[PDB]
This record gives structure tokens, sequence and C-alpha cells, in this order.
């Protein structure tokens, strides 16, 4: 079936839910005022996530896997980009 | 195989492990005194979870997926009910 | 495909990413100075993780599933061992 991963921060809270569906990962967002579709959209059959909130900054790492390849996607306040993670 | 999701809170800690097995999700609980079966029992082939502890209250969100449909289940101190999450 | 689970702690942060690939789970680690392969290596087709940081101690629980059997693996500062978790 589709596969999801979820993270949250703060006391509102903010929630992010990533869904791998038919080889694509998309993102749904809650910040206390309704669910909406987030900027994250990348290929993947499987997804995991972790996040850490430091001061006023949320940092999110999304691990997107297709076949035997995992790509780390990083949110550090300014859009999503690929991170240095490799599986080795 | 079966698929799991896990969350924890506090310093004991409390742990909740959700297992999607044969289309059903069940919950195992640790609060420092042995594992036991929790109240959560809902359909699903895939599960993710996030939680946040505010004051004396734990809030848990379990995302249960079957086919292309994801249902959010909410614990806010008074049993499990479906939440407003949709995948859109 | 391969399946992952991720956790993080502190402000560096430390990150651990577990990958179930071809029936084996391995671990990649970030502590602020490059990714490296961690000590965790156990059988599994599916993996989830949770962790909690208390004082100077990180506690990690990895739930590794093969077929209908889930094994909990515990890090409490001194290597990985099986924990008391059962699915019942
Ligand atoms: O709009 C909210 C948003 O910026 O929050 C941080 C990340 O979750 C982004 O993908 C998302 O678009
Ligand atoms: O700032 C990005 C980065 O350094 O963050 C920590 C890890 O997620 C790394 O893989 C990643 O490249
Ligand atoms: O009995 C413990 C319990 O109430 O803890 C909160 C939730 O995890 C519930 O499903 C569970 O039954
Ligand atoms: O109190 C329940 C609720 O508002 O909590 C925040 C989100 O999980 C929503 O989808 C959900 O309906
Ligand atoms: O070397 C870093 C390490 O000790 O960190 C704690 C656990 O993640 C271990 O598996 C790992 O080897
Ligand atoms: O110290 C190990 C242990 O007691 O930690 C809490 C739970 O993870 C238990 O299953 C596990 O045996």
């Amino acid at each position: 079936s589709v596969q999801t991963a979820a993270t949250s921060w703060g006391t509102v809270p903010s929630i992010r839910v990533y869904t791998a569906n038919n080889g694509k990962i998309t993102e749904r967002c809650w910040d206390g005022k309704g669910w909406y579709t987030g900027a994250f959209n990348e290929p993947g059959d499987n997804v995991s996530v972790t996040s850490w909130l430091v001061g006023s900054a949320i940092h999110i790492r999304v691990y997107a896997s297709t076949g035997t390849t995992t790509t780390e996607w990083c949110w550090d306040g300014n859009g999503w980009t690929k991170g240095a993670y490799t599986a080795t």
C-alpha cells in the first residue's frame, strides 16, 4: 500500500506527514490551521523522517528510497535540497 | 513482512509500538512496568506515528494506510478517534 | 524497495538511519563530522526506531521485523542487545 512517515514539533504542534504513493513522495502539513500540501515532492517508494527544533529553526531530514538507493532531503529553513547522506 | 512504528515520551520512558500485521494495526505499550496490549486496534497495512508531550498530556497521531487511503487516528487523553487529516 | 527509519538527538544533531535491505538492517551515523557505519547489524525486513536522551545518555530502541516476528534491540550506552518486547 502507500507508506507514510510523520514528525511534529512545538506545542501547536506543527505536523508533517510524508506519503510514498506509486513511486512519489508528497507532504501534508498542519500548523494548527488546517492541512495543506507542502513543498516536498520527490521520487520514492519508501520514506522516513526525523526533525529537530533549535531556537526558531526547524530542521527536517527525509530519507527517500527507490530500489537500493536512498536520498536524504534536507529542510533547513530555505527549501529542500539533497544532503550528504550515503548508504555505503 | 509485518511493519512497525514507534514513539516514546518522558524519562521512564513510555513507549508505544504499532504493528501492521495482516491488514490490522495493534499497539504494544511500555510504561516502565512490562509490555501490554493497548487500546488501539484499527485496519491498516502500513503505519506511522508521531507524538508530543505537553504538560501532563500526551498527544499521539497514528497514520494508518490501506491501499491509497490514509486515516489519522488521534489520542488526546480520552480514547482514539479519527482526525481531520486527508491526503488530498 | 529498501526501507528506512531515522532518529536524532541534541542540537548537532546526532542522527541514526537504519536501513532494512535484502533482509538485513544496518545503521548509518552522523554526529556532526561525516556519515559512518554504526555497530548495529541484525536481520530484518522492516525497521522502526525511537530514542530518548536523558542527561548524558542516549537510549535507542530498534524494532526489527522478519515475517511475523519482531525483535526489539536496545542501545543503553554499552552495545546492542535484545530487549523484553514481545508482540503477543
Ligand atoms: O509551507 C510549509 C513548509 O514550508 O513547512 C516546511 C516544510 O515542511 C515545507 O516543505 C513546507 O512547504
Ligand atoms: O546541513 C546539511 C547536512 O550537513 O545536515 C546534516 C546531515 O543531514 C548531512 O547529511 C547534511 O548534508
Ligand atoms: O493503556 C495505556 C493507553 O491508554 O496509553 C495511551 C494509548 O497508547 C492507549 O491506546 C493505551 O491503551
Ligand atoms: O485534535 C485533533 C486534531 O485537530 O489534531 C491536530 C491534527 O492531528 C488534526 O488532523 C486533528 O483533527
Ligand atoms: O559509533 C557510534 C555508535 O556507538 O553510536 C551509538 C549507536 O548508534 C551505535 O550503534 C554506534 O556504533
Ligand atoms: O533496559 C531495557 C528495557 O527494559 O528497556 C525498556 C524496554 O525497551 C524493554 O523492552 C527493555 O527490555
